[PDB]
């Protein structure tokens, strides 16, 4: 019996931190059951989508949520729940013309930022009169059309602004699913070869749909001819009854995303585990990543783009302190001032009269209902002292209307802004337009903004929505909020929790190095609140403005404007308390796990080109040494020469002219010649170059260096007892692909043994090796690290004692295995030393399978939970000790 399961989840981009808590009745946390960071591991086919389940369309196929009727369908559809209230006991909904002039409205711009204050203008009535509005908390866009007019890509985006509907539609058909139309790829292969090398970083809005284009466009129309929701619609066009709803993707449904995918397998399999284990969650909270897990390249994009504007802000701070000798602090509204001064041509937005730096002040052009403003840029503008003071906290719409001031006017201030010019270098005139859409917008308008809610904090982007989609479908018992990714260092400042939790590190630098902070963050948005999330945001907004004005700073003081409020936030504080004792505890039971899949299926994989070294032709007759004859370039031509009578160990073929062999029923003789592989000069000698992983092509051969399966690792008997390993690479598994890989047989001419220690192949030819167990890159090593006191990894545990979970990272050699510490990662690194950036950073820690079994280190195999897996009735690969 388990009162309420709170379940936390911390997307990242190389991560997912997990978290699942019980609470009482109260809210106080009680235990932490669970806390774990899982790092990633870094026409004949399509459509082989569902066809339409809807009666008569089942010859259609589902449309990808990309598709333009798509975002049409669902921005219809949201209207469609719109309902106005003419009357204080009677809600009806928006008639077809007012549906018609609502979806026109939202589709204007698919970069404007709404609210639904701006649609209870655009219908003429209150924000108030204005019901039905994850329930859209925020009018919709087509995602698809805004991803396309922010894309880097030049000539795409150049196309997609040249029009129309139907060419959109099947571009974007073209580039999700199917090649076909011939008008593309011929308007792509026109594009310019660098932007179609950009193609494959462009993110369309992942999803299935439930229906076909068909059956979308179909309930669109309809819905906008009517005043029906979905729900009639489907009823009244297809005949289907109350009941009727289609499926909803599973969360780990694909979508074509290497990052996005392994969340959503992680996810999906925790929230299994967590329900069998413990019971259906209260409640599933997640932390979105903003922004954001389109890819790790185009998060160093932004990342480069956010070191961009950092450096570029500061010189204008600069600027600021050379320009007007400005002490110390520069606010944000100074900048502001200063850049709304430049634009506006030191004149007075409202009334046009001159304005200096000490004359002019800074106003919000539309007030916001409720604590806070809404700090956008587009929302601020340069303003005289008079006009500012008469405006108040009224609208600028509002105020114009009855100020009576000279030159004062909505047509007046538009006239001013249209008159706005660049006035910079290099600055887009993008951004600019953009701006003046949105200050021209505020202009107009006649309502405040709206206050702030619990959803303010809600994340509105496309991946998030899918992912509340899915959860909540899957758990249907259960309320489910994604929240925006900057709320849980918010909620740890305002909790005063983020220099009380035992990570490794110092409190505190920008990055952190234990990666175990994902589950603290996890742990935390686990326990956010409605009444919490709003206080945090108006906090945030209380703060914007303060910043604004730029003097002392008392937003903190802020914890609600009700009792409630107040009361719910120090409850919450005493919670997040709570929560880190919780936390500390854990940590001190080494129970808050680092986890990553391991590689368990053969490599897809190996079907890529590479460019055929040439093979080494040898004479027969001539002899050959064991080096020479091991690097033979096919294992049966290896089979013919170790066969020979004469063949030694040691000294391989001896010259003789009679000699014949026969391969593959091609007869070689002394005159004749084998070819090895090698990697000299051919002007230089082989006779004692050592086997290296490779396979003959169609000209030569190809190196299998990295791509190797698993290690299985065996005890030489001694005597003295001697580890070794053998690396089998994919390549010798392919036959027996169906089969069991770890136990598979591996040959003597296999390439694999072949590239063994010869003192294990020795050993496994005499039946004096011992199988002890299989590895692979991903698992983890618990090892004893009390006897590495010398080289590299040594001077590394001077500054990180105790580090004693590894991961294996790759094997260095035939004979060497490359680890890097689990728990610490690389980006929290502050000028290091020599020892711990090689270890963590470059090259690992590089250490000789004996050397490393002598400690008897314990190979650890975690489940969905992230605990240790001893025993399997499943056959999952279980946890090992190296003995
Ligand atoms: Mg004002
Ligand atoms: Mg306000
Ligand atoms: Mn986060
Ligand atoms: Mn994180
Ligand atoms: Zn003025």
């Amino acid at each position: 019996s388990a009162h309420h399961l709170r379940v936390g989840i911390d997307v990242g981009t190389h991560s997912v931190g997990l978290a699942t808590l019980r609470v009482d009745d109260h809210g106080t946390p009680i235990e932490l059951l669970s806390a774990l960071s899982h790092i990633h591991d870094s026409g004949s086919a399509v459509s082989r989508v569902a066809p339409d389940p809807l009666p008569g369309q089942g010859s259609f196929r589902r449309a990808p949520k990309c598709d333009p009727e798509f975002q049409r369908f669902r921005i219809i559809s949201i209207v469609a729940n719109l309902r106005i209230s003419e009357t204080k006991g009677e809600n009806r909904p928006l008639t077809a013309d007012e549906r018609r002039h609502v979806v026109t409205f939202l589709t204007e711009d698919s970069q404007a930022d709404l609210t639904w204050v701006d649609v209870a203008e655009k219908l003429g009535v209150h924000r108030r009169d204005l019901r039905g509005t994850r329930s859209a908390a925020r009018p919709p866009i087509d995602a698809t059309d805004r991803i396309m007019r922010q894309t880097k890509i030049s000539s795409l985006k150049t196309w997609w602004e040249e029009a129309d509907s139907e060419q959109r539609g099947a571009m974007i058909r073209y580039l999700y699913e199917d090649p076909t139309d011939s008008e593309c790829a011929e308007i792509i292969a026109e594009l310019p070869e660098e932007d179609q090398a950009k193609l494959d970083s462009l993110h369309l809005p992942a999803g299935r749909a439930a229906y076909s284009r068909e059956s979308l466009t179909a309930l669109s129309d309809h819905m906008l001819a009517t005043t029906d929701d979905l729900h009639e619609a489907r009823k009244r066009l297809f005949g289907v009854d109350d009941s009727w709803a289609p499926p909803a993707e599973a969360i780990n449904a694909p979508v074509g995303n290497p990052s996005v995918d392994r969340t959503l397998k992680i996810v999906g399999r925790y929230l299994s585990a967590v329900e069998s284990m413990w019971g259906t969650p209260e409640v599933i909270h997640v932390e979105h990543v903003r922004d954001g897990f389109t890819s790790e390249r185009m998060a160093d994009e932004r990342d480069k783009a956010n070191r961009r504007r950092y450096n570029d802000n500061q010189e204008a701070m600069k600027k600021i302190q050379r320009d007007y000798g400005k002490e110390g602090y520069i606010s944000r509204g100074d900048i502001v001032r200063l850049d709304a001064l430049e634009l506006q041509g030191c004149a007075c937005l409202y009334c046009g009269t001159t304005i200096g730096y000490h004359t002019c002040q800074l106003d919000h052009i539309v007030p916001q209902a409720g604590p806070g403003s809404n700090n956008r840029r587009g929302n601020l503008v340069a303003v005289c002292e008079r006009c500012n003071r008469s405006k108040s906290n009224t609208p600028f719409a509002v105020w114009a209307q009855k100020c009576g001031i000279p030159h004062v006017g909505v047509k007046e201030a538009i006239g001013r802004v249209r008159g706005w010019r660049k006035q910079t270098p290099n600055t887009s005139s993008e951004d600019l337009t953009r701006l003046k859409k949105e200050v021209i917008a505020r202009l107009r308008r006649t309502q405040e903004d709206p206050e702030i809610d619990e959803r303010s904090m809600e994340s509105v982007a496309w991946m998030a929505n899918e992912l509340h989609h899915r959860i909540a479908a899957a758990y249907p018992e259960t309320t489910v909020m994604v929240y925006r990714g900057s709320i849980t260092a918010a909620a740890r400042k305002a909790a005063g929790i983020d220099s009380r939790i035992n990570l490794i590190g110092e409190k505190g630098r920008k990055d952190r190095i234990d990666r175990r902070h994902h589950a603290v963050d996890a742990s935390v948005v686990a326990l956010m609140e409605a009444s919490v999330a709003k206080t945090l945001a108006e906090r945030s907004s209380l703060r914007g403005e303060q910043r604004l004005t730029g003097k002392e700073q008392t937003w903190k003081q802020y914890t609600g404007s009700t009792v409630g409020a107040r009361e719910h936030f120090e409850m919450w504080r005493g919670h997040m308390l709570h929560l880190t004792e919780l936390f500390n505890e854990r940590l001190a039971e080494d129970k808050v796990y680092v986890t990553q899949n391991i590689r368990l299926r053969l490599s897809d994989g190996n079907a890529h080109t590479v460019n055929p070294s040439k093979l080494v032709s040898h004479r027969l007759g001539d002899g050959l040494t064991v080096q020479q004859i091991d690097r033979a370039c096919t294992p049966a031509l290896w089979c013919a020469l170790t066969r020979e009578k004469d063949f030694d160990e040691k000294n391989g073929l001896p010259a003789r002219e009679d000699r014949a062999i026969r391969v593959h029923g091609h007869e070689i003789k002394s005159s004749d010649y084998i070819q090895v592989f090698s990697k000299r000069k051919k002007t230089d000698s082989d006779r004692d170059e050592t086997p290296f992983g490779a396979i003959a092509v169609r000209g030569g051969f190809v190196e299998i260096g990295p791509s190797i399966h698993h290690a299985r690792i065996y005890r030489v008997e001694g005597k003295k007892p001697v580890y070794a390993m053998l690396r089998v690479f994919t390549h010798d598994l392919l036959s027996q692909r169906h089969g069991d890989l770890f136990s598979a047989v591996i040959p003597p001419q296999s390439i694999s043994m072949r590239c063994a220690e010869p003192k294990l192949r020795k050993a496994i030819t005499t039946g004096n090796a011992t199988y002890l167990g299989w590895v692979v890159v991903g698992d983890e090593l618990e090892i004893n690290v009390d006897s590495f006191t010398k080289y590299a990894i040594g001077r590394f545990l001077e500054d990180f004692p105790n580090t004693t979970r590894w991961r294996i990272c790759g094997y260095d050699t035939n004979s060497k295995l490359t680890l890097k510490p689990i728990v610490l990662a690389a980006e929290g690194l502050e000028n290091p030393s020599s020892a711990v950036n090689e270890i963590v950073e470059l090259k690992g820690w590089r250490v000789a399978i004996n050397v490393l079994t002598k400690v008897h280190p314990t190979v650890v195999r975690r489940d969905a939970l992230g605990r240790p897996r001893y025993s399997s009735r499943s056959n999952l690969p279980t946890s090992w000790t190296i003995e």
